[PDB]
């Protein structure tokens, strides 16, 4: 199967969220509505693996 | 008068808060613990016009 081209990284400005000044934060009180909050912003403060884009490149 | 003889701001140190990755995120979960972390962290996440809460709570 397979969800998307599945590789190297190729965006930039859009969604975040490596400066973790929100986990790093929330990672401390204890607070989903921050980091789900991060994550509605568009950090998505939790993780590098299941990610969604919403501008595919297999056809652009 | 504000909070106290607030004076000498020229520098930055270790103490943000200019990156309001906190408060530009807790600003819409409502979650003090966040900047009071945040604050508690290093940043001080804190707009200063006319807040008046007695901040700094006894949280020790």
């Amino acid at each position: 199967m397979g969800p998307l081209q599945y590789k190297d990284l190729k965006i930039d400005i859009k969604t975040s969220p490596p400066p973790e000044c929100i986990n790093d934060l929330l990672q401390a009180v204890d607070s989903q509505e921050v980091r789900d909050y991060c994550e509605k912003k568009g950090w998505i403060v939790n993780i590098t693996s299941q990610v969604q884009t919403e501008r595919n490149i297999n056809r652009a």
